């Protein structure tokens, strides 16, 4: 019913005065039912992770008890299912399994991956007390749990030597992006403290702010990456992979972005671009530019960042910088608005983009063309807000089409909950005259 | 002026109580301008490969945008010359040619080989993409530059069946330390991403640890040599052998190291002993000790390691084990400290031991002792900070006299530079 | 009890539409105690050499510590036993003698031969420093051992005017497969780094290969026999002839098969076919095919090499090649998968084939016909890897019976050890219609 997407140029254009351009669907259809969400108020559905492979798609919710940033986690909720036609006006959703994580109280994140007729879910955990509640902040291993249907859920823990990581980790968080399988292995893009005894220069690009001769905003750069305490340690960005994933003996490996290299760790998400691979680092900082890296073999240094800056992040910070030059300064942002690459060099993308109106949100679709033009359009304006943003596309009906799961209140006074849509990506041989 | 080094032997000596020894020089003379150097406080002059022939000298540098080890290469120098004497307290440098490497930033690395009147640099290229701009991390065969007074550099191209390798390598560096001429061949050596699908059991020794599990240190050690990727790659050390030299297409050939018989591939230096040769690994992982291999015909088999531990690199790691034990653990060391042989199974060799303090470095140069006996003088104390060093002696003034080349920064705020120093090694029967 | 092969032809058939084939039996009957095996963990049995003479078999096997590649050799272990019935399913071994090859430090490599009544191990030796360690990948002659039953061994030291070889060899080593006892003479394989001053033309005889054009695969073919190093040499097979054996004065005589008509050389096997001979080579290199000849007076030139491909080694080898076309590349094989001819032209042969699993291997047991058709049975399924097979076979209870040694894991954490198994080889008519 859906393939991988087709990464597709023009057949034609190739013409004086033509552009080959892309741009979203006119609709932004409903998706419903991609999970189960209950109606009580008391609950916060949260931090969603969306992946689609062949032809399944895996997802994942946190539902959490009053307070979606803080408030317990009730349950981790995980849905394999396919994406079909059932005569709509755009792809459907179809569950094949509702699956609950055992002991989400002891989760730290988790985060899923769709490949071939065959699903995961890799989770972080923390120590346990002797009590059996969770010391909160601190790491103790992998779940990885395989879904497939009709199979009954497969559970590995890894533990011990099952995992080396490059730094030494006092917590770890699996990017709530999601990860990709390649082969027999999977990559998942994981964040958190990591000890640090050598001296730093983190990356600290920015626009023209005052004072920028002395080293003041250097010393802001840095310390926005650092940890407060006696004991400093750095807030950092690193690939997992996970290896042998078909012996049943999973091992998790890292590798660690150096600061000089990136901002404050952050949630992540691993892409499959063709032959090559992608990753994307949601601003949880001062910077709240575009973080997407290109690489040819998922290594740090083979790791190359766009140079466009949309979409900006503007909602959940506290920053006060500037979109024109984002002067550095100690702030955070804890939103997600990720892209997804339209070529193989993703000069073309699609994306949504939200900016703040009246302790409310209004938001756009949109497609980033080569030249840097943006083509958007108005999605959503009977929601209240809209805070989030995943976009997973494919092929369907022979065109690229995409789903965003996003999460906001349809009303001001409604719980936060988690809402599906599609649209598709067209493409034109526009010519235009001025 | 000068001869390739005569690893002289005990004249007299041969009584009781009497032990024949070397150690080095009183003073540390300069040997300056052995090659040029801006004063542009944003260019960072790294990655030196340095190498003295039958009288000629072979000299090569990076000249890098901003940072030392990942900015942009502006610039591969080389400089052919000639170890000459000025009249100086020691022998100085006389530049013959400088001359610059095409396309800069297509080169994975050079490095350099002095012969008789003749000097060679062995660069490995990246892919260049449809723009023509290079490829990260990539291999696309090989530039050899054949240098000699008064003749225009030759070049060679060695590309698909001109270069067969013994695995197949995804990334290729030239080891900086050098190489060597052996009548029509050439010696350098090189390591990189070799593709792998077998099981290994990395070399993995070690002093007393206590991992809780205990078993952590042979699978720490498999994962410090395997590579983080896509494909299951090693990170690998290779002999190169350059051969057809005189005939103007010349072929390179490769054999690699098995893990259960190296460590991280790393920067390494190919030396001649004698009738025998040597090779030189620095430390690239977790183990920080002196990793030097004795070789009769230059083959995986046949060469063997020597088992003294000194210099320990202890400067441009992430490392924390101890010095004592040197416990495994996955960590990243950047340095470069070699040692010159200066007997024919090399128990006796001088080098240069760097050991950090207060974000600066405390140098020394030391001759070892086959008793083990270790004769060391402070060295650079004004220098802020000195990161590396390669060292090759020969015969001056009827001596053995060594010329080292050194990274480091004169005064904290300085960008890297290169700097070359000269000392003699003494002759004494101590009772 | 035990007669040698009688090669058996269709008695009947000679009617439209049938075809006499051959096919192993149905069930690998355990030939336990073949020879001694130890418990401790720290040992590597490895390189057997197993014949089969007129009632009398011969094996050896190097036990090795820790590694079974380049482990300390701390044993050779030689034993001469009978092929018997002990009322079992399929033939057994009586050990007559076992006994040690004496300082094995000095050994490079040794085989036997199965004669009438009469064994033979052939060994080559490396050079002894004064402290007496052996100076390795050197040659410093042989010794032939004679084992005979209720007779204690006999030794022969040949050094100096009692060798005479075609080529300066700096290494040698006798060919794992094992040799043959012909009248008053031992003929077995060896091969080793022989001193070249003359170019050469190595055999490089591949499919479809990219780039062909301009030769250079001739150039890597060229390369593949070659050494690396100061001095290069060649890596090459040859035949070697001990004459009057009865003599007590035995003299070895070598002639080496040029690079133009040879792969890399590797452990060969000797074998007596009928009235003439056989030769098997194992891949070492590029060529991963059989390599099996025949020859009616054991001489280079002689030698017919069979056009048949199986079976391909698969296993132990760094190739990357593709069975279709097995393009040249520089790599190493250093596998054992050797057949026994069934036929005087060895257009039915029986063999045992390994493909890698998991890190695992699966076996089969098989018997090639002159059509081309293979009857393959999977064996040793619940054994984790296979690596190697020597197979022998012989007249048992009016048939043919095969014995089968394998080097493996029973499971994945033993060291390894060599396996004995059995086999008959049935006869029969099929006949189909298009």
């Amino acid at each position: 019913t859906i393939k991988p997407v087709e990464y597709y140029k023009p057949d034609g254009c190739n013409k004086t005065n033509d552009h080959f351009t892309m741009q979203p669907g006119v609709n932004f259809y409903t998706v419903p039912n991609l999970g189960p969400s209950s109606s009580s108020a008391d609950e916060c559905y949260t931090n969603p992770s969306f992946s689609i492979g062949s032809s399944i798609y895996m997802f994942s919710q946190e539902i959490r008890k009053t307070d979606c940033t803080t408030g317990e986690i009730l349950s981790i909720q995980i849905v394999l299912g396919r994406i079909v036609d059932k005569g709509q006006q755009g792809p459907q959703a179809s569950p094949l399994l509702v699956w609950s994580v055992p002991n989400p109280k002891i989760i730290n994140s988790c985060a899923v991956a769709a490949g071939d007729e065959t699903g995961w879910v890799l989770c972080s955990v923390t120590l346990t007390a002797a009590s059996g509640e969770p010391i909160p902040h601190m790491f103790d291993g992998f779940w990885l749990y395989k879904f497939e249907p009709d199979t009954e859920v497969v559970a590995y823990r890894i533990t011990g030597f099952a995992y080396l990581l490059d730094k030494v980790y006092d917590s770890v968080f699996i990017g709530k992006g999601g990860g990709i399988q390649r082969g027999n292995d999977l990559y998942f893009q994981m964040f958190g403290l990591s000890r640090n005894r050598q001296s730093i220069k983190a990356l600290c690009e920015h626009g023209s702010c005052l004072g920028t001769g002395g080293g003041g905003y250097q010393v802001l750069c840095d310390r926005a990456v650092m940890s407060f305490g006696s004991e400093e340690s750095l807030i950092s960005n690193a690939y997992l992979k996970v290896n042998d994933v078909a012996s049943g003996k999973p091992t998790i490996i890292s590798q660690t972005f150096p600061p000089s290299d990136s901002y404050k760790g952050s949630n992540g998400r691993i892409y499959t671009i063709g032959e090559r691979y992608g990753i994307y680092l949601a601003p949880s900082s001062w910077n709240r530019y575009l973080r997407f890296g290109l690489t040819p073999d998922i290594s740090v240094r083979s790791t190359t960042w766009l140079k466009e800056k949309d979409p900006i992040m503007k909602v959940l910070t506290t920053c006060t910088n500037t979109d024109k030059d984002m002067c550095p300064e100690i702030c955070n942002t804890r939103g997600y608005q990720d892209i997804f690459p339209l070529s193989e060099d993703s000069s073309f993308y699609t994306y949504i983009g939200i900016t703040p109106s009246n302790e409310g949100t209004k938001s756009f679709v949109a497609v980033k063309d080569d030249a840097g033009h943006v083509a958007s359009i108005t999605i959503l304006p009977n929601y209240y807000s809209i805070t989030s943003a995943t976009i997973s596309c494919f092929m369907y009906k022979e065109e690229i089409w995409c789903i965003a799961v996003t999460e906001g209140r349809k009303q001001k006074e409604n719980p936060q909950r988690i809402y599906a849509h599609s649209y598709r990506v067209q493409k034109m041989c526009f010519n235009i005259k001025p």
